[PDB]
């Protein structure tokens, strides 16, 4: 059709190849073409007819003329497809007009009836893939060197209707270097679909991957990170961003609608991790959920070294009506910050780990911005099948620990715990002597194991106290942290109510432990009060 042939063009919208409305369907093949476009409003290719398709392979198609769409609002892309398929191979598109005069969008695919398939290709420009109105587009091993992928939007007030935008990605690295100035190299907005397996996300001004009103998104075998750079046209300047330019109806690339550095950022949507790496910055957390935002993660990583492994906002008024935020971590995940998790806002957060998930940070909570005690959402988690948690809190309201484990570090306060089949709370054993811990609680109830620090010498022991109602059957296991007594003390391990139904039962061997030549067991005389009480052991 168009084969090995060189299409050059400089009028005004004087488009390379252009499939009409008006122009019949079929498929167009061209192999081994280049197209150089320059005129204003001209694109390399102009897809419009929605039983055209146009297989474009090894090739190259570039443009550098400002693409303002005469309908209100928009910029088009290098390559636009409003109707028809375009199926692009081995393939070297490049939007190189001005940052200054235009989006740089490299790909634009919208509509109900455009469709794009592109595999082994590079996507340079500054606006990168844009791709909204129920568009559905596949891209396969293949790489958006610099604008980022941009799926569907928001404000807009424009005629609309019914399907989601559909978009898969295999093996493809997506990146939004600084000077496309995008929120996020990823963003998925509204009715929007997004299918990632394989391939590296670095980037966005404010995060790395947004997920926002209603959107839904499933990444696997992912790495998002902040860091990145490239991708154009020449070597002038990197990235204005003293720019600000003619064009028409456009910004620079889409999104997002919160900030700082989140390398995953969802807000009443739906994401999934799988076997993926999210690296935040110092200022920033790996993911940050808001209005009703549900966030799993089955093995991968998420670390922040300097911050939040998990932000919780969106939403500045409490309603019980409304489903909490969600997140899950399960199928192993690994996570690591100075606060596992961080509330900012009053909407209620369900943490979950199971599976052997294993995270690691602080859950902390910003006391109270008026909203009357009462006006501030529950903060719930849940450990389950060898999950584990290391950190402290003074902002858990509710603790399930169910076959799992709560490796506490510090001094915590939790509203209600609840314990099941060998659920745990392991005092974690303190790098000096007679550093005793305390854990209060409301209410403790099932069944399950506490790892008590004791420091015979000093006469010290880490604490229970339950201030509301203590009831279950529970374990406690002594771990001789100190040295050898010298005479007989007893040390207070649990404080409950008066009449408290609790039991508790030494786990250790034999009912007691024997610290140097005292012999310890543990006793309740009626009071409230579980002590290792410890005596002269018997030659």
């Amino acid at each position: 059709d168009w084969n090995n042939q060189s299409i050059v063009k400089t009028g005004e919208r004087q488009h390379g190849i252009h499939i009409q409305g008006s122009d019949p369907g079929g498929v167009r093949t061209a192999s081994g073409t280049t197209i150089k476009v320059s005129g204003r409003q001209a694109q390399g290719i102009l897809l419009e007819n929605p039983a055209a398709e146009l297989q474009f392979r090894n090739g190259s198609v570039t443009s550098s003329g400002q693409l303002s769409d005469d309908g209100i609002r928009r910029f088009l892309g290098t390559v636009t497809v409003k109707a028809g398929k375009l199926v692009a191979d081995h393939a070297t598109l490049a939007n190189v007009g001005d940052t200054w005069d235009d989006d740089g969008i490299a790909l634009y695919v919208a509509g109900e009836q455009a469709q794009a398939s592109i595999a082994d290709s590079t996507l340079q420009g500054a606006g990168g893939v844009q791709i909204e109105r129920g568009a559905n587009v596949t891209v396969q091993r293949s790489a958006i060197v610099d604008g980022g992928l941009h799926i569907g939007a928001l404000q807009s007030l424009q005629p609309e209707d019914l399907p989601p935008s559909r978009v898969v990605l295999r093996d493809t690295n997506v990146t939004a270097v600084p000077a496309s100035g995008a929120p996020a190299a990823v963003s998925v907005l509204g009715a929007s679909e997004l299918t990632l397996d394989g391939g590296h996300i670095t980037g966005g001004r404010a995060a790395g991957v947004a997920a926002m009103q209603g959107a839904v998104v499933h990444l696997q075998r992912a790495t998002i990170r902040r860091g990145d750079a490239l991708a154009g046209g020449a070597v002038p300047g990197g990235a204005v961003p003293g720019g600000a330019v003619p064009g028409g109806f456009g910004p620079g690339g889409f999104g997002p609608v919160l900030d700082g550095w989140y390398g995953v950022d969802v807000s009443g949507s739906s994401v999934e991790l799988a076997q993926s790496i999210v690296e935040a910055p110092e200022l920033g957390a790996a993911i940050r959920v808001g209005r009703g935002a549900r966030v799993t993660v089955p093995g991968g990583s998420l670390s922040a070294p300097h911050g939040n492994v998990i932000e919780t906002g969106g939403a500045r008024r409490f309603a019980p009506q409304a489903a909490p935020l969600s997140i899950t971590l399960q199928a192993g995940a690994h996570a690591q910050g100075k606060a596992l998790l961080y509330r900012v806002l009053p909407e209620p957060v369900k943490l979950t780990l199971t599976g052997g998930a294993d995270a690691q940070g602080d859950i902390v909570a910003t006391e109270l911005p008026s909203i009357p005690g009462t006006s501030i959402g529950p903060l719930d988690v849940a450990l389950a099948s060898q999950a584990r948690w290391t950190g402290a809190t003074r902002a858990v309201d509710s603790l399930s620990i169910d076959n799992a484990t709560w490796v506490m570090t510090d001094n915590s306060n939790v509203g209600a715990l609840r314990l099941a089949s060998d659920g745990s709370v392991d005092f974690q054993q303190p790098a000096e002597a007679g550093r005793f811990k305390v854990l209060t609680v409301n209410t403790l109830a099932g069944s399950g194991l506490f790892r008590m620090n004791v420091f015979a010498d000093l006469g010290l022991s880490d604490k229970l106290v339950v201030m509301q109602d203590a009831s279950g059957q529970h374990r406690l296991w002594v771990r001789n942290s100190g040295s050898e007594p010298a005479s007989a003390n007893t040390l207070l391990l649990v404080q409950t109510p008066l009449g408290s139904a609790a039991t508790f039962t030494l786990a250790n061997k034999d009912g007691k432990v024997d610290i140097g030549t005292y012999r310890y067991r543990l006793a309740a005389n009626g009071n409230g009060q579980w002590s290792l009480v410890g005596a002269k052991a018997p030659p």
